[PDB]
RNA sequence: AGUCAUAGGUAGCAGAACGUUCUGGAACAAUUACGCUGAAAACAGUAACAGAAUUGAAGCUGCUAACAUAAGUAACACUAAAUGGAUAACAUGGCCGUAAGCCCAAGGUUUUGCAUAACAAACAGUGAAUACGGUU
């Protein structure tokens, strides 16, 4: 039974704001990646 | 949504994303999937939002496992010698004979016996009685 306004807040909806968080750069992961081979 | 400008790259720097495992948000594969294609790539075709990583491998004379190549190749030449339709009991021939014979020791520890395939190791076998060797 699919129900619910979209303003509802739940720990499946929540997101820190825009350039607050970064992905970690894993060096050595291929020629294409950010630090591929010499790290 | 129409005009312009830019777009070779090693070392390096910056930005955006794909995928793997697990968790939170009640439960996203009980009864499967299978129109064979889509996308710029990583890929996709059984959520999505966040998070935690032993998170991505042709490339370390790396490690493990499997499978090829060389290749049906090399090898099956230290010796006495074999033959009769059998690794034969029989016959013929040959070789050792201070050994390739016989009796023990050390060591081995059942390697020892039985079936013209077999269903047999699951079964047997080592006897101190000559003042045998040891134990003293
Ligand atoms: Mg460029
Ligand atoms: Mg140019
Ligand atoms: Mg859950
Ligand atoms: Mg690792
Ligand atoms: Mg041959
Ligand atoms: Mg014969
Ligand atoms: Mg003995």
């Amino acid at each position: 039974q699919a129900a619910g306004p979209d303003h509802l807040v739940g720990l499946g909806n929540l997101r820190d704001n825009p350039g607050a968080t970064r992905q970690r750069i894993r060096v050595g992961r291929g020629d294409g990646s950010r630090r591929g081979n010499y790290g």
